[PDB]
């Protein structure tokens, strides 16, 4: 049977790619560029609950997209960054970084500005046909903050955001409205960590965030009393032990951590880190969940094809444990892996030769 | 080299005995019998920071004792049990159950009277000598209150209780003064558990909760936002699993889950529970703890030679992971094991003959 | 349902005890007392493939009985040692010990003297009925011989014997008419092992020896070419690493493992050994085995009730992994205990006051 | 510190090169390159005891260099194939294909030729200065043989050769005075494992057999009756369990085994295997090993940078743990892993430019 992924770009000119995977062959064909305003590239694309819209973080925008097919799809707003004033100005590096869809009602949209002024989230309601409405809210956090990305917890009553510039964790309360509410926030174990991403475990018992600094996985139990996370102590590489980490023109790290999701069984985590320069690699790791949520295991640390570059994201089928799609922008490839018998495998892997090719690719079938 | 270890006993006439115990010739020999006063047989006893004094959990009284040597003790003071006014008539069931010496400044000793009247806890103050001195503090809980058990952060700046009855645990703040204050308290994962005892990581990162009807040690992350603990949902059986627990003539559980203890190095935990009727067995349990303080994985889980009666009380040696001890008063034995290559094997007891002998040993050499 | 047990013992008057086993009251009765020659009591007895006949290893004798239900068992026959001229003498103390009942045609029984004059296998044939017919030969081992316990492949081509004064492991081939011949022979791994028993697990790929005076279990590959065990390294401990073990006024042994044996699935086993002295327990040992036959881990080490005397052999039920029975000559007891989440438990016993009593117990029912 | 290894090629001009490897600024640099017989290019090499001489497979030739230093190395000797009649012939594929010289007296090298007129094992005795003297033995194996590797106990009185083409284990007896005399051999598991390579354990209790066209390690104990190895059936996968590996236009494997090597504390063993097309990736895998011998786990599989061409041999350095090296023939790279806390990363690497470069790499230094 035939499947279909899109893809975004770091770079202009925005396009939106459709991949499509046939898991009988094992190829992979790009079946179509779809054009998007010129500048506004999609760094971060996520689906809506029914997959009948594409929202992303488009650099100054926060774009919406119908998607009536794998090759129809249809620009239909794009939105400024709201909270900061100068969020907007084109003289200011605010970008539009981090996306998330509700996928109960009100389904609204939950969106995170990077880099400077970027002390807000920005909430967008969604029409009767799911298209970026409305800004309906402007949440707060600090002058600091800089929001990698959040996740709900299985009920979405709670909101939980991974602030790397701020080096924390946040928690939210989410009203019937689809307006959050501030309930707290933790800092991360380690100054170095710097929290860029977050996943929930279906039991709704635990969350993991993803240090970018510290290049490793942090486990962290709900607390039911309070719904914030509290660290358990536990934490797993993301890059291997000793390996040489700093840049010695510039101090700064060598590897940075980059996105965690889980399988569709939620029996497994994948997540994966990528390199500061093109000749070192990334790498992808796996893990084994308990059922109660905590890692049992770390099932393998290995190397990817390249560094990464800004990407290196991995991205599980939301249906099935089997597939696990992963991009990198060095060299601009959207690869495709087999996990089987806890062991993985790629089967499939196409290039599209485009500038800032390779963010983030999410499934439509 | 010899040691020496103190027990006491569940029925009257009071009485303290000094068993010997040779680690080289691996026997027991009981070398003294201290008599006190004959209505206050003390059921837990504990030493000072210097095991120089010995404070007991003694019917209706909190006695306080001087130890000079393995044969030389002597009664120095006996103090009501405060709280309810009720606690002391005579015609009461309250009854000293279980108590905790502070080994830091100001060396102040923790204790709890249980069954009814019991909602407050009991601090008391010693002298330059490390003689129990003064009543300092009636701290309350709830009426509904039973607590067991409680034991510090390894800091003693926080006091986490066992409330048995009421099915919580309790955390509460130590004042410089040596007094407490409350904090906060969590109800037990399951009404069945009731928990009875609490031990606690050297790192101070996790508490270990035994829940005695629900038979089971319990794992509690410490938050250290708040000081208190939070449930990682990890649990081990302190029975056989499936074995028949329910005595047909009362619905009533067959099994009680009795205490815990980690060892000299930390790296392990004993634990045990007793059984309702002279013909069956309880058990002994040991687990192994990952350094951060998690509990890494059940070791063991056999049966004890007899019910274990009201006790079946572990007592590791505080200096050496080698030697652990066990008391019982169905046959009343003072036994004791070693701990070699993570497997227990007894290498010599003694039986004490007298009323209620084998509540809970305590090392002194 | 109720399930029966047969149990024989060490000493006279002979008698063959029925012990019945609710499984649904977790209860025990000896419900008959089947009297047999009164000098020819029976320290092991097993059945014939279609469980209408039992074998037993009765002193003197290798006596037959016809079995038409648990309570009418009736003596068909009973024969002399065969082999070395004076194993029959009253005068030597040549003693009938162990006998195995092949499960394929022409359904031989294998029978092994022990003590002096014991170099030589004594192998019966049976009649139509399954009765113990005649002696069709015996195979000599070698002077020094004392075999206590065989085994057959899966297929019931090679025959492999635990010579546990001559400490080592010898491999017969079966030939048609059930006559053996050998094929060779090995030594323990140390000079202190003493095989006494061995179990095969169903492939025929993997072979357990249990050592009486090394207490513990030796794991062989069996080499496809010849036949023949080949040591893998691996052995497991039968009593508690460390555990004092030499009698001082004799400079022997205190421990002496017994026997080892695989539950219905073929992915446990249980394995035993007694104390030489009645204040010593015995022990009780649990193991996990991989699909391809090598021992996964040891699940437990656990201390029996008694010493075990003469017995604490271990007797899976051979249709069922849930139940496990285990016999004692110290106190006369027969206990069953379940397994259950790979944790055992004691669910019912009873007490028989007889001589000897506890030597073996089988399933019929 | 700066190390040096030197490497061979698969194809002409033959050439020696030498890489310097600093472990303190984690760089490669080739810092020579030695001729030798334009029609000679070594494709896989070894030093002596003493490194003091590199023995070559070279072509048509058994080559022989004295090493006085890093950049001094010095053409000594190169003889014919033995064996075989037509082995020699320039019209005869025949090739000496892997070399092994004896760390004992008399220093002896056992060579083998490989595909066409193979049937036989090449003995060199070596001059007092350890240049390959004389062809003192031709041992046959069968018309059939392709031994790809061999290995002696670590007594170097047994000799265990991999029969590629005639997928067997043989081993052979070495005599004092160098000479060979067979002892038996024994047919791979499976008919298509077809045996390559073969490591030995320190103890000499076990051997490893990598299996090139099986794609899997397969444990053996060494029988200590026979020295022969008897499979344990313990295997480990290469490559990817399910991974598509079969060449539609040919029905001939996508993947081939290569090598398998124990690390300087013989504590784990890391082994590989290549692709057939440049797309595809090859794999690096890793073992931990019981003190016994046998395999505890394995510890990694991962993908390699290219297909690894004819080789991705990974070499372990001799005298630490800490680091590992690898050669390809498809970009030709000779790139260094270090090992730490069990995880492997790169920390340097060199291209060299030249035809064939990449076959094996051997530790001076
Ligand atoms: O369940 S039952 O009532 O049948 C047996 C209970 N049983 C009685 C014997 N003792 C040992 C005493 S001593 O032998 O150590 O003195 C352990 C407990």
């Amino acid at each position: 049977p035939l499947h279909h992924l899109m893809i975004g770009t770091w770079t202009p000119p925005g396009a939106i790619f459709t991949v499509q995977f046939d898991d009988e062959k094992l190829t992979c064909k790009l079946i179509k560029r779809t054009e998007i305003p010129q500048d506004e590239p999609i760094s971060w694309m996520t689906f809506d609950h029914e997959r009948k819209n594409i929202y992303g973080a488009a650099m100054k925008k926060w774009s919406s997209f119908a998607v009536k097919s794998p090759t129809e799809i249809v620009h239909e707003a794009s939105h400024p960054i709201g909270g900061h004033p100068r969020a907007n100005d084109a003289d200011t590096n605010t970008r539009a970084i981090f996306l998330l869809a509700a996928k109960q009602p009100p389904y609204a949209v939950y969106a995170n500005p990077f880099y400077k002024f970027a002390g807000y989230g920005n909430v967008f309601s969604v029409s009767e046909t799911g298209k970026l409405e409305k800004n309906v809210q402007n949440y707060e956090y600090q002058e600091n903050t800089g929001i990698h990305g959040m996740v709900f917890d299985p009920t979405e009553t709670y909101l939980y955001s991974a602030d790397l510039t701020a080096n924390k964790l946040w928690t939210h309360r989410k009203l019937a409205s689809g307006e959050v509410e501030l309930v707290g926030s933790v800092d991360a174990p380690d100054p170095g960590d710097h929290p860029r991403w977050v996943a929930m475990h279906p039991t709704g018992n635990y969350l993991y965030a993803l240090m970018e600094a510290g290049n490793r996985i942090c486990e962290y139990v709900i607390d039911p009393a309070t719904h914030m996370p509290v660290y358990t102590h536990h934490s797993f590489p993301l890059i291997p032990p000793g390996i040489p980490d700093r840049d010695p023109e510039t101090g700064k790290g060598l590897y940075r951590a980059d996105v965690c999701a889980l399988t569709f069984s939620g029996k497994y985590m994948f997540a994966s880190s990528r390199a500061n320069k093109f000749e070192l690699q990334g790498y992808i790791a796996g893990f084994k969940l308990r059922d109660c949520g905590s890692i049992e295991k770390q099932l393998f640390l290995s190397p990817t094809p390249t560094s990464g570059g800004h990407s290196n994201a991995v991205s599980p089928c939301p249906w099935s444990d089997e597939w696990m799609a992963i991009t990198d922008d060095q060299e601009g490839w959207l690869e495709i892996y087999r996990w089987k018998d806890e062991f993985l495998h790629r089967v499939a892997r196409v290039r599209i030769p485009e500038p800032g090719f390779g963010m983030n690719a999410i499934w439509y079938d």
